């Protein structure tokens, strides 16, 4: 289908993205704790539920967590300081806590599921994150004799978002700590943060300035 695009719920950051996130694409957020990647991953969970109108997809997402970083009481806040109902907006949101780096890869393959069940209703699944990607992967294959079986893996775990992404044409959204968008958070001045966006092929390189508000992400 046509590439939708979730608005982050910042114009600054949305413009340096080409609009916001894109479906059938993998975006990749990079920060250490407090660089708001998580933040920017409950805001879209909330933006993406939003019509066209007002920069969703009138979408239903699922969640995968690896290490307890999902808040629902967030999602709440995010909601109703958008004027959208708190207990509706989570109700749309399907989550999943991955104990372990196999687990993680059979979810996104029980996630088919699920996007099969909505994809012709009024709220097919538009967003499917993956907070944090690599904590597992990083924690179970430690050094040298680890280090193919670990690429292996994660590779094979990146195709299978990737299928999904294209297949039922759904925005990936992935965090991580350091053929997809890799945008990095830092802290900024005045408790603001900054995104940079680094090797995207056909985006400038670029920076935008954003804040973390009872909205969520905002400029
Ligand atoms: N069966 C499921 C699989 C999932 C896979 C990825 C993310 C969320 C998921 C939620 C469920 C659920 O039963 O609520």
């Amino acid at each position: 289908a046509t590439i939708g695009r979730i608005s982050t719920g910042s114009k600054s950051l949305d413009k340096l993205l080409g609009g916001g996130i894109e479906t059938q694409a993998i975006t990749e957020v990079f920060g250490e704790f407090g660089s708001g990647k998580t933040q920017l991953a409950h805001t879209l969970a909330v933006m993406v539920q939003l019509p066209p109108e007002e920069g969703g997809l009138n979408g239903s997402v699922m969640w995968i967590d690896t290490e307890n970083t999902f808040r629902p009481e967030r999602i709440r806040e995010i909601a109703q300081n958008r004027g959208l109902d708190p207990d509706e907006v989570l109700k749309h949101i399907a989550y999943a806590r991955a104990f372990n780096s196999n687990h993680q890869m059979l979810l996104v393959q029980q996630a088919e599921d699920m996007i099969k069940e909505l994809l012709n209703t009024d709220r097919p699944v538009k967003l499917l994150i993956v907070d944090s990607l690599t904590s597992h992967f990083r924690s179970e294959y430690i050094g040298r004799g680890a280090l193919a079986e670990r690429q292996q893996k994660l590779a094979k775990h990146l195709a299978d978002l990737h299928r999904l992404a294209n297949l039922y044409d759904i925005a990936v959204f992935v965090t991580n700590q350091v053929a997809t968008l890799r945008v990095y958070l830092r802290k900024g001045k005045g408790g603001k943060r900054i995104a940079r966006l680094i090797d995207a092929p056909h985006l400038p390189e670029g920076e935008a300035v954003f804040s973390i508000t009872e909205k969520g992400i905002e400029d």
